[PDB]
């Protein structure tokens, strides 16, 4: 090693002490030539490295996203998944990524539930460790996020979560204890709410009392994005680095004057917090050799091969959960005659919205995979429009035809169209221009002239949309047609065939940025219900393809309700009516409501499925791969049923976690109330039977073997094995069972195999006692449930503990 | 009067001051004979007065208990009560009653949920305000308890409530504004609990910035009993005076060593505590020409007259709620040929347990009232059993067999001693010679120069004759706190000396119940004899009340033989009233209940009778909601409640229609308990209960959760039929009037209709619940009689919600509704209005 | 040793328990008969021995005063001292002394100013570890007292002493650490007084920070007479013992209903200072062959002897101070007039 902390730290001076507390610029930490101290590039996110920029961002591979990946209960794939994040990661030339996610989707309207992966902390823990060995097996180090209690969107950079010790420890720091006992991240980053009354960033009992004291973790705390509230707390209280740059709490001139004031903080905590960003950037430095990671360097595509493709496309097909599968309905055959239809057949829903999202190099649509799958052209209907506002006009403008030519062209521009006499210029390929982190000499006010030709495929009416923040004026044959923002539209007729000429006159945030302009094809919506429900009565079989997309599930609001969007249910209702034999595919985050379910005979959670979401469906429905994924998460009938229906919401600047440890199936199950489909549940297209095979308990250990046997004839097919534990006679109220183990086992048809999980009795039947502040493993009598769901118990095993055992830490 | 607060202060040594901070027994405040402050005698409770004990008490006028009251949803009435109240509490020489109680039952299980009003604030704090107002209008000082969040038994000494502010303002501390607001109650008693970390009786944000620099009341604070923690806090944050004494917190020595050692109080926090117990005694002292209040005064049954029976038996029945009545089975009359079944039929369940209860004038049991109806005997079977524990032995034994079955001859003999019977001269006098006429003996507060108030230490040897009334079985049984040892011909049947183990009796602090089956023969003579020490006396580890002890036995039968004999005998006539419920031990002060069960094979029972016979009326006593699991074949059900000393009368009332039913459920009622918004954080768990549900309490969760339930709050049938709608509507900048005309659509029946004003915000962008009782009225109609009531108040009043960013009220300008109806889930007429000038306030 | 303290501490019950955390009387602690913890007789003072009585007192041997002690800078004489003091304590049968006191004349007007050592802390320290050695060599258990800051008696149950904390440390801290260090003195009496806003004897930062945490003492820590002012913060900070008895802080009632509503303390933290206690007792209980202190038993004269009398008259002569003499005025002559 050529970095040494501690002979860096004596030699740096005050200055540059404490120009590392704080971010350069969005993406990078400070460089000390003086010392060989490099600046080091960070990158989101949990689902697919972005880079440096959102505008004109590089392409690179989008991952399922969070649910999706938990659903897997995989952990190899998981560490398989972080792997190939972190070459990923090199090729963009970030030495750290700004994932995983892992808060709890206590209820399942957050508008980041999608980015997390599961509501039960075990699972949510395990994916976290998975994916962070993976990413630092390479070299690349790993932010586990948000810490903590991050866990709905409203209000968050006020939003005060009032949770229990209890609560706290049982089910919100447990994944992010998981994480550090079994994979020891590198980074974490803290919450932007605060917990019982105070930020996470300036919080000493989060900060230092558990992650140093306690848990004895040596990593770095970074801020979420603005998210230090003050100068001398936050660096007396644990927080190592604030980002982004440039620095508003931690200027030269605010920290050295509190040290020469004597007000609040000493020049130890300023070391102390300085100490742990350089054993940061000394794990980044001892692994430039195996990483290749050139600083300042340049952003490349060169991770987008075949290898990359074929294993975005495994992850997302074993992500799928299939949900019901009556009178054989799946898998379809290639030579079924189909009908696709649907709000999603040809979207490109690839992720949800916000910080974990990115630019792509592809996306296969569902209805691409299925044309893939056959190899020849497939009928489609839209059926339904459920699109939050209107997009799809960089994505379709432009004589030649080249995808070159594809899409505007953006000038910027000084000052206004309405004063120029007669400096940047970008080929603009997606409707959503979102111009936050975009910089140039130019600029700090500029703005934009975005230009091409749109030519109708149809003849009719077209809705021309704009939507700003927070100045622009929409012109189509150079008529003005259209005057953050609402969406306005505007309706017109045009003509197959026809050129027409799209100009934006665009003026930037202050008159940050962003705006998009969009044009769709304006239908009559209960005609085209009419035509899907005429169409698929006229096919075999019929594939609808709905859900939400990256508009309703995004960072920045939770959604309003669990329902799926306009006039999707009076689709869905219409087509069962004309085919019952129709395979519906949801693509959503988190839970929706489906209320015809009862007369849904075939029904696959496709979550969003990444750059080859399309082609993972297809293998699913066709069966080239067996179905294998279970829900990370409850999904209950109503979204009334939900522990956090009353407490949802930030109100008077508080969320009060009143369901306690009873949190997704500890909830439903203590209630005895019925979801529609439990956590842990997903079929396949064979059947399996399971045994506990042998048992061991000593003083401490716990030692289950499992033998799993694939019954079916025809199918080869992976199962997840499930191991709950409860308490049959304890003196504390606990949840009626609670995963602590779970292996996942590949077997083809008539195949036996064994499966061992050992645990500690610690790690199995421990329980938070607030009032003594300690972890108890009580004595008395428990039984651990093997399964293949929370509910779908198959073999069981009654112990008995006679040591007691209080604890604290890892 | 002369009593002049401010002056005897500057006359008061110090001494004399740390001796008016105290009680000095367990009912009565310092005398100070040479200024002439007198003793103040105080007495439970709620629902009428019990006196100055509760062995041996004298009898008194039980009325309904709290939730049945409430139900009346009858302001006029339930002052009315208040009045009666004092009248009682004359007659016992009482000064101060110690109610009403207006707790919350956010989860139905509360073992004092019989004993509060409603879940609805609004409800409870108008019926906390009329009680009060009938009280003091007598002269007789009210003590509102327990302030606050004393909403649960479970280790209720130290369990922490944890509430946010807004939940706090809206609900719980909501029937105390009202109180306060209206009536202006003398006293107020703090909870036992801690509210977010702070014991209630040493919280200065409760006791002091609310009560008083918020809200201006100037009554007095005293503690529930034993229920102070800390010598110095609880003087300083504003807790008047300890109960009861002897003082443990407020010694001479451990205030005037506080205040010489600046140990946390001055001077002036003393004079201020002194102060306020000098206002109240002010109070009774001005008051004294009016009530004829006696100090250290005798206490008398001369209350017990023809008008107190009328009054309570109205107001009982007033309370019966009617839940469904298909087919016409109700009302009965004199032709039907019915049985009477069940565990509740000639049970006496009067009221709720522990300091609600009292020594009764008489109880009618529902038999009995409906015997009293037809002028003659009616048919009747148990049916099943549904008690807690055993009881019955003082109840049916005679001190002298040989003699009639006499007033004087009938119970047991307890003679109290210094020392136990294995140890004293046989020439040893017992010190006190009781008669004892109810098994349950009950020592918490016995008195006597033998017996030392801070190591109450004594025996009592409890003796007479039993006598069986049939060849069989009998189960004996003893349960005590302390020590005791009980006796069959001289031989040990049941030792509650060696190995106690720790049960429900006496508020859940005694041992469990044990029992001795024996093969009895009809009319031979036994000898019941029960040797028992009081707590101090056995050498159980730490620090004990007297405590108290229970002799019981009970026939045995062959509980499956009687369910089918119930259920043959049900089919032979054309109708059955089937009584059941829980009682006074199911539901009590000290813990509490652990499920929504009837208990024992009264499931089984319904089911086989409904069976035999679905005209069957069944009526239920219990205080708070049972799971009915066989409700879709119950075509006539009432809810009765603990109807006090006339229950079985109003039972009878309203059975044969002489009353029209016109109770209204205080208090919603689930089908399941896991349906409840408490199911999760009903129990005191490492100290605490955190209220999750927070504003949504009661109607509030259910109705924002779209939950069916059983029966919604505010419901309740009748034996006519009723209609209304808004007749006038007016809303200025600052009120709303608001006329209602009701009409009798009946053409057989009179009665009485309940119109409910509910208000609700249309567009706000702060979370409320769905609607929310903000006035009632009761209206009483011939057939086919139209009345208009008229529903007049403040907007402040009507539409506010707690700001618990801003710490204050909001009206918020927008769109609001008004609906009217007769419950929370009948609404008839609704209108729209607009608000447009909001208003921040604080206080009243 | 026949006396285990955590046996003990393992079958006492929650009532015996309370009753060690105070005395009985004015010189007493409590007797446990059932598991053989006899009653401990505590006697002043630091120069000298008085026993259970004023009013009809037994005779005794009165030492000079703690600043002409310290006079002496002698730190072997000063262990003689102490270990006449421990034989003057046994003809008393008192198995622990009240002293030495150890307080600080920062003035000269100081009530209690004869009594203490010095101004220095240094001698102030090195004269209470000597006295601490002579009484504790014989068996005799010591209390170095008044912890800390009572410097004067004026209001001294309520005096708040505001006092820095390099000036706490260097002056009034230091002869307790010195005869800590150097002595591990079996006892510490709380002072009457405050130190910066908080009553002594239930200052968690001087009972069990200093005292526990830094320094590892392991002695009994009692009260000044009636110096106890909370039931439960004194026995939450680390109050081992009130004096004298009969309790008024303590009883049964007021400790266990603070336990029982979960006021302030648990029960944990009356087991932490029933320990403390029975530490004290075991020191005494190991020393009975040693000393043949009588549990209750009577108070003699009997060291009224001719070797007591030479020992207090030496250390008499040495805290002298002659602080002039010009011209041979001293020494006198047997015949001058």
């Amino acid at each position: 090693s050529k970095f040494d902390v501690e002979q860096l730290l004596s030699e740096l001076n005050q200055d540059e002490k404490i120009s590392l507390l704080s971010a350069v610029d969005f993406w990078h930490t400070k460089k000390i030539e003086r010392l060989g101290i490099p600046a080091v590039r960070v990158s989101d996110g949990p689902n697919g490295i972005r880079g440096t920029k959102f505008f004109d961002g590089v392409p690179s591979g989008c991952f399922p996203n969070g649910t999706g990946l938990a659903s897997t209960f995989d952990r190899d794939l998981l560490e398989t998944a972080g792997k190939l994040m972190a070459k990923e990661s090199i090729a963009k030339n970030a030495a750290v990524i700004l994932g995983p996610t892992t808060n709890m989707q206590r209820g399942p309207l957050g508008g980041r539930g999608f980015e997390s992966f599961s509501e039960d902390p075990y699972l949510a823990g395990m994916a976290t460790s998975s994916v962070v060995k993976g990413m630092q097996g390479e070299g690349i180090a790993a932010t586990v996020k948000h810490f903590v209690c991050n866990d709905l969107e409203d209000q968050r950079f006020s939003s005060n979560s009032i949770v229990s010790e209890r609560a706290l420890r049982e089910i919100y720091l447990e994944p992010f204890r998981l994480a550090v006992k079994h994979a020891n991240p590198v980074c974490i980053m803290t919450a932007y709410n605060k917990v019982n009354g105070e930020h996470c960033s300036q919080s000493k009992k989060l900060l230092i009392d558990i992650l140093r004291d306690e848990w004895k973790w040596d990593g770095m705390l970074m801020s979420d994005w603005f998210g230090t509230y003050t100068t001398a707390a936050a660096i007396k209280n644990g927080l190592d680095i604030e980002f982004p740059g440039p620095t508003r709490w931690r200027t030269r001139a605010l920290v050295s004057h509190s040290l020469n004031s004597r007000e609040q903080i000493t020049t130890e905590d300023v070391d102390d917090r300085v100490r742990q960003v350089l054993k940061m950037i000394k794990f980044v430095v001892d692994n430039l050799e195996k990483t290749g990671i050139v600083e300042n360097g340049p952003e490349s595509t060169s991770n987008n091969t075949k290898e990359t493709s074929d294993l975005l496309r495994k992850i997302a097909a074993d992500s799928i959960v299939l949900l019901k599968n009556k009178n054989n309905i799946l898998p379809l055959k290639k030579e079924d005659n189909i009908i696709v239809i649907g709000p999603n057949a040809k979207a490109k829903t690839s992720s949800g919205g916000g910080s974990a999202s990115m630019n792509s190099y592809y996306v296969v649509s569902p209805y691409e995979g299925i044309v893939n799958k056959l190899g020849k052209e497939v009928d489609y209907t839209v059926g339904a429009y459920s699109h939050k506002s209107i997009g799809g006009l960089a994505e379709s403008s432009l004589k030649p035809a080249d995808a070159e030519n594809s899409g505007l062209i953006a000038k910027f521009y000084s000052n206004p169209v309405e004063e120029r006499s007669d400096f940047h210029v970008t080929k603009v390929n997606r409707s959503n221009v979102h111009l936050f982190d975009f910089k140039h000499e130019k600029v700090d006010y500029f703005f934009v002239t975005l230009t091409g030709q749109y030519v109708p495929q149809e003849d009719g009416d077209y809705i021309f949309s704009l939507q700003v923040y927070g100045s622009g004026l929409f012109y189509l044959n150079d008529e003005l047609i259209i005057d953050g923002t609402k969406e306005r539209t505007k309706k017109l007729t045009l003509k197959k065939g026809q050129v027409y000429n799209v100009r934006v006159e665009y003026g930037s945030g202050p008159t940050a940025g962003g705006f998009q302009a969009g044009v769709i094809k304006a239908i009559d919506d209960d005609e085209e219900i009419r035509n899907a429900a005429e169409l698929a009565a006229k096919h075999d079989k019929a594939v609808l393809i709905i859900g939400l997309n990256g508009e309703w599930e995004t960072e920045g609001y939770d959604r309003e309700n669990m329902d799926l969007p306009k006039r999707t249910n009076e689709l869905v209702r219409a087509v069962l009516k004309a085919n019952p034999n129709t395979v519906i595919v949801n693509q959503s985050g988190t839970p929706v409501e489906f209320p015809w379910l009862e007369d849904a005979n075939a029904l696959v959670q496709a979550w969003y499925g990444g750059n080859e979401l399309g082609n993972a469906i297809a293998d699913v429905l066709y069966g080239d791969v067996v179905p294998n994924g279970k829900l990370s998460l409850s999904w209950p009938f109503k979204l009334q049923d939900n522990p956090a229906f009353l407490n949802f919401k930030t109100e008077f600047g508080r969320v009060i976690y009143g369901e306690d440890i009873f949190v997704g199936y500890r909830y439903y199950e203590k209630l005895q109330r019925k979801v529609a489909f439990p956590f842990g549940y997903g079929l396949s297209y064979t059947t399996f039977e399971l045994d506990i095979s042998d048992f061991k308990v000593t003083d401490d250990k716990i030692a289950i073997s499992v033998d799993v046997k694939n019954t079916g004839d025809k199918f080869a097919g992976s199962e997840v094995v499930q191991v709950y534990f409860s308490a049959l006679n304890s003196k504390v109220s606990r949840p009626v069972k609670e995963l602590k183990g779970f292996e996942k086992v590949h077997l083809e048809p008539g195949e036996k195999k064994t499966v061992n999980i050992d645990l500690e009795l610690k790690d199995a039947i421990s329980y938070f006692n607030e009032e003594l502040g300690k972890w108890h493993v009580e004595a008395g009598e428990y039984l651990v449930s093997v399964g293949t769901s929370s509910d779908d118990i198959l073999s069981v095993k009654e112990f008995k503990v006679e040591k007691e055992l209080y604890w604290k830490g890892l």
